[PDB]
């Protein structure tokens, strides 16, 4: 069967990175025409003795800005934002500041010319997140450098938020979750969930969970299942199967708006030419597209087969989703220990050409 063709691939090239890394849980899933394999392994907490299973809640990391971009394609669909507008139009503290003259499409696709990987350490407070907005001024060319950036995400996450007169956890838990089908996925993780909800451990194997952050929520502060994952892949390969607001929100965060080499950048999603070289693949985790600024390029030919991919890390947790339209194929690797990027893209890629 199926079932344990996929179990052995997983188990082939998944599985070894527990001992190699001293992972203390993992959790792999396959989806291939709409059917989900669960492969779980080892302990969610090593204190506790619990197994990973599929109740068990992960930190997703930067996998969370999928979710935010799915958030900003439903509230653009619904005419509650355009990606034309700036965040003075919804935060009006911001008005007639310099961040003012950056549009919502650049926050999201990371081009804003002055924003860094993260806020700087001084940044904790509403009003110390506020303030360094006001306080912000332009450097490089609005919309011409993609700089991978939390904050640039974030600042469109609570803008998406105030759009829809809600905080952004409830953006998320009140409105995308459900529409997703999403049943046990969350920015707070509930007291009568606290039980299932993974440690992460540091590269000492000591625990660690992700600490509250400025605009944390939607740069990488979201919390999911296996199960849940799945469903969410199952929803990016078939958008056709589920409500308009919703559909029109996921094909939103499948369009590429401008390309660096080889990697084409979507709404969240990472977007490529199908079939990928493992390289291809590689190569957009490389230190030079995801730590230092790069010139945008014009779309000029939007690839007719098109793939997708997303990393995500806490200090504890690693998360790898890919997902393949035409193959109807897709992955999600969940781990409480932190792994090199090449690795889960290689084990992943493996996995997915030698499935039947
Ligand atoms: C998303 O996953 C991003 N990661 C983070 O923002 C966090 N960790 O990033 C690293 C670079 C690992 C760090 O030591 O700060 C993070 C969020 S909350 C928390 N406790 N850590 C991007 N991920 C990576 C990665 O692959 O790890 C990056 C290379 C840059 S940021």
């Amino acid at each position: 069967p199926k079932d344990q063709e996929i179990k052995k691939l997983v188990d082939q090239n998944f599985k070894p990175l527990l001992e190699k890394y001293d992972v203390p849980g993992m959790a792999v899933g396959v989806i291939q025409n709409n059917k989900k394999y669960e492969m779980y392994y080892g302990l969610q907490s090593v204190q506790d003795k619990k197994a990973v299973n599929s109740n068990t809640i992960f930190e997703l990391g930067s996998v969370s800005k999928l979710f935010t971009a799915t958030a900003g394609g439903y509230a653009k669909n619904k005419g509650k934002i355009s990606f034309d507008d700036t965040p003075g139009k919804y935060w009006k503290e911001l008005k007639n500041t310099p961040i003012d003259q950056v549009n919502l499409l650049q926050l999201a696709t990371y081009t804003s010319g002055n924003l860094a990987l993260q806020f700087p350490d001084e940044v904790q407070t509403d009003q110390q997140v506020l303030t360094f907005f006001k306080d912000w001024k332009p450097k490089n060319p609005i919309g011409e450098y993609r700089q991978y950036s939390n904050p640039s995400i974030g600042l469109f996450g609570k803008v998406v938020a105030l759009s829809m007169n809600k905080p952004f956890d409830q953006v998320l838990e009140k409105t995308i979750f459900p529409a997703l089908g999403l049943k046990h996925s969350y920015v707070n993780v509930p007291k009568t969930q606290m039980q299932n909800y993974a440690f992460g451990y540091n590269q000492e194997n000591q625990p660690i969970r992700v600490n509250p952050g400025p605009l944390d929520a939607p740069a990488y502060g979201v919390k999911s299942t296996l199960p849940d994952m799945l469903s969410f892949i199952h929803a990016n390969l078939n958008p056709q199967k589920y409500p308009t607001d919703i559909q029109r929100a996921i094909n939103e965060t499948h369009q590429g708006r401008y390309q660096v080499n080889t990697m084409y950048q979507a709404l969240g999603w990472e977007e490529f030419s199908y079939p990928a070289t493992l390289q291809t693949l590689l190569d957009s985790n490389s230190e030079q597209i995801v730590m230092k600024p790069n010139k945008v390029t014009a779309i000029s030919k939007e690839p007719s087969v098109k793939m997708y991919h997303k990393t995500g890390s806490t200090s504890g947790f690693g998360t790898y989703v890919v997902f393949i339209p035409k193959e109807n194929i897709g992955l999600v690797m969940l781990t409480n220990k932190r792994i090199p990027n090449e690795e889960r893209i290689k084990a992943a890629y493996v996995v997915l050409n030698a499935i039947k």
